């Protein structure tokens, strides 16, 4: 065992903590960052965000290749094939890439990194316990003195008990990122965004999807009329869903190579018996806290098993913050980023702030499907007089050349003030363009205010630009 | 002769004309629109913006299998080529529903739209003349009565004296637009915008591509950096530039089947001979007032062939006002239908407004070339003190994902407001990402007031959030 000091120590290297202990580095502090697995970037690099949308981005262009080409004046005598092998590699070397570059921030910033496991020895002290087969990892326990410690060691998936999740017949999403093969069949429970973006790249891919969901309607959290459309496009894609059904069980049965599951329809509850060559197990994700020695030092940990905090992200002490995944707030790496950010300035300037009221969600299918602000059901629930305002890409120049014309832009404004209360977007490039409407938001603008600024022609964003018109006034070319 | 009375009688259908009778009659103006070429939406929709783009997006995607499927899982055999009928039939299909479409909203906006020549009878009264193989043409002349008058006639290529376009073989952008077979050669005079594109479109297809260019760079009026890395990407995709080059003449031979062309180099003052199949003249766009009658009433024109208007848009006649290509400001659609909304709301609540101080402007090439606001020239020609915050997309997690990573993102700020601007982008979707900058501009937000703003993840969007806070302060991933 050795002692070692720094003024600020981060336990966790994921989206809220390597780029909480860059910030803290560029604001002075002598800091250091714990992590465990073996690679910086936490789930969303390693396992979430990054080799997802690698995997979706390759499989809409394979898609694109493979039957939009003809209409485009591209004829292939040949054949077009998913190789698989290299389908993962082009993943894993984005993954590698991305892993290298956070390792040369935090050398180029002077951060401290420390391979191991991080844990409370008390409420002052951290303690860094070396990982077995980790290479790089400390040679003996650290122990060090710390003036501010800063949790942030983000969540895992949601287990379901009874189904034993090996990944390779049933996988969670750290699987599905992975499989070797196509599967004939891909059967999915739930119908959440990390379950609908795996059916989707599958799909693509020659796979049989089928999304098992308990709720009637998909997509939970999105505006009413975005969310009936997501689940129509999809479907119109090829995915099958079966809404009010419960997933009851389910095990490999490795004589037939198939996953033997058990459905039970909740507007009957009736049983019913399906298949897949692969499952999928997307019931959510869950704070993780296992092996930090926050029971030690007494903690608060409420029912649902997330670290409490205040509005400045202070546990009971005041010299622990806890930040992303592993607290309260959307589940999102941009949300862990900015929280990260704002814990590291607030011990620097004593302020800081996050705006929960402009967190923007993304799916990244194709159309891609954005929001940002109230749904319609919010504002409605919440007796709020508001005006609708939408333009369809259908209507867009660009789409139209792009011959990819799917989605609409809707715009929620306040019928007396006019101004932008939300923004839902489903389009080609719904999660780049809803970054209009998060600085409209930020700056509280008004839908005239959007529809006065000049947006380049022809582009997509000039839709955004005509549904803000529409809210307000009238449209021009719809 | 027949005669009719109108609030408001607009000269052209294209961008600014159409898009003017659209909201005229939106504003409750009886209102009337004279367009000779047969369809709605003048130079952009039928011989320019859409047209272009269309050939730009497919032949994207031809390189894009050529090129890029491999190393993305997709495996693709087999002759993989060009099929211009159907390459040509993708955008023409484009360009008829986009037409199609104008119509549509004339109708339902009650637009009277008079096929045939329109031109001044008297300052007040304008005169329909039937066009020779017009269909749907007047049968006979009209004589419209109007209390409001506005002229948006555009513009039209820049002939280059001794230099004959046949469309053929020496072709201008619209015979470019519509190349029977793909030139063995093409070679371009001007490295404008539009020459470019042309340039990036069969140089993708197999034509070996030079463009001339009497400047020591590209663009016309992009950043200087900017400018030296587009002719740097365009170069790596295969384009040979010969700068401070300009063309002297050039004539078909119908024995070689070539066109035999002759340059000099403007720094040795010396000439040399170049061949081709295919020469692009691309060396401008010019204001259209031909059959007008404009000279019949005396309408002020200057030097360059343009209407001359007061910040009114008002021409020496109070009730008849100019608006798009044919008068004063860049020649681009967006600022063109901005115009005609604006002459028109003058004409209803007596004001109306154009802030050409934030005006885009976008190469649709790829990487995608955007930029509005200020260049580092115009900042040092006015003694302005800035900051630079850049930002490359080799950074962007988004951009490595997509394997697509070319480019990057300057911000200028003034150093002692850090206000923003400009703004300059070369990146996948730079069109589409300029509208960010398009809002923060108008809205005078500061470099930290972007970078304060949570932008999703991992989107190209985040570059931008990232360059800003380079630029008055660190960024994060740099
Ligand atoms: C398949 C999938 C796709 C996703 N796609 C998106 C998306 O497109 N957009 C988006 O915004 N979000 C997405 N997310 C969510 C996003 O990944 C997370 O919100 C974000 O990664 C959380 O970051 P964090 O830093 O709070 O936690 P984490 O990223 O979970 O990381 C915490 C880190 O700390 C380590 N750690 C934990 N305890 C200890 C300890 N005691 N000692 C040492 N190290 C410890 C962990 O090993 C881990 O690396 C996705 C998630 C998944 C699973
Ligand atoms: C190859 C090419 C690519 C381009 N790409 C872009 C781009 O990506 N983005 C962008 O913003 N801009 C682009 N532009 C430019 C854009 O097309 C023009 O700025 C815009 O179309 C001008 O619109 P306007 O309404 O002022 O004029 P125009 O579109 O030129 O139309 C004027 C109309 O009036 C008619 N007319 C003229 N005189 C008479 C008369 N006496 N009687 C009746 N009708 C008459 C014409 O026939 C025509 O339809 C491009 C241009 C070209 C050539
Ligand atoms: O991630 P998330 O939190 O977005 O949602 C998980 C989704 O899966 C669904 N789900 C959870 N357990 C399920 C089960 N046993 N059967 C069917 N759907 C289930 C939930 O209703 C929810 O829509
Ligand atoms: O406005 P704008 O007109 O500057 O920009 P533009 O967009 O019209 O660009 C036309 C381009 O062609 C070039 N050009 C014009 N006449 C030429 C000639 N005779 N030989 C070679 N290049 C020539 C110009 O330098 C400019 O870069």
């Amino acid at each position: 065992t050795i002692n070692k000091s720094h003024d600020v120590v981060i336990i966790g290297g994921g989206p809220a903590g390597y780029v909480a202990a860059i910030k803290a580095a560029q604001l002075g502090f002598n800091t250091a960052c714990v992590e465990k697995r073996g690679k910086l970037g936490g789930t969303c690099l390693n396992v979430g965000c990054i080799p997802s949308k690698a995997l979706l981005n390759n499989s809409h262009l394979f898609h694109q290749m493979h039957t939009e080409a003809q209409k485009r004046g591209i004829d292939v005598n040949g054949d077009i094939k998913i190789n698989v092998a290299n389908f993962q590699k082009a993943k894993d070397d984005a993954v590698k890439q991305l892993t290298g570059g956070i390792e040369l921030l935090f050398k180029k910033n002077k951060v401290t990194y420390y391979k191991g496991n991080g844990s409370f020895e008390d409420e002052t002290k951290i303690r860094v316990t070396p990982v077995d087969g980790l290479e790089g990892t400390v040679k003996e326990d650290h122990i060090l003195d710390v003036k501010n410690i800063i949790v942030a060691t983000g969540s895992e998936v949601t287990p379901f008990p009874g189904i034993e999740i090996d990944e390779e017949k049933i996988v969670s999403s750290t699987g599905a990122l992975s499989l070797k093969e196509i599967p004939k069949r891909l059967t999915i429970i739930g119908g959440g965004i990390i379950g609908l973006e795996m059916g989707s790249v599958y799909s693509r891919l020659g796979s049989k999807v089928t999304v098992v969901e308990f709720q009637p309607q998909i997509g939970a959290s999105m505006d009413g009329e975005v969310a009936k459309a997501t689940q129509k496009f999809l479907k119109k894609q090829g995915l099958d869903f079966k809404l009010s059904t419960k997933v009851i069980s389910a095990k490999r049965n490795d004589d037939k190579n198939v996953v033997e599951i058990v459905v039970e329809d909740t507007k009957t509850n009736k049983q019913e018996n399906l298949e897949a060559e692969v499952l999928l197990v997307a019931v959510g994700r869950r704070p993780y806290i296992a092996g930090l020695g926050a029971e030690k030092i007494g903690l608060e940990v409420d029912k649902r098993g997330r670290l409490v905090i205040d509005d400045q992200f202070n546990s009971k002490f005041p010299h622990i913050k806890v930040v992303g995944d592993v607290t309260f707030g959307p589940m999102l790496a941009h949300k862990a980023e900015e929280e990260g950010i704002a814990a590291v300035e607030m011990l620097k300037t004593g302020h800081g702030h996050v705006n929960y009221n402009n967190i923007p969600s993304v799916m990244y299918s194709h159309p891609e499907v954005a929001w940002v602000g109230k749904t319609e059901e919010q504002l409605k629930e919440a007796g709020i007089d508001y005006k609708i305002g939408k333009f369809p890409f259908a209507a867009n120049s660009r789409a139209k050349t792009n011959q990819d014309t799917e989605g609409f832009v809707k715009i929620l404004i306040d019928s007396k003030t006019e101004r932008i209360l939300g923004a839902h977007i489903i389009g080609p490039n719904a999660g780049e363009m809803i970054a209009e409407a998060g600085l409209a938001l930020e700056y509280g603008a008004s839908a005239e205010d959007v529809a006065r600024v000049c947006h380049a022609h022809p582009t997509l964003s000039e839709a955004f630009k005509e549904a803000n018109m529409a809210a307000y006034d009238k449209a021009i070319h719809c």
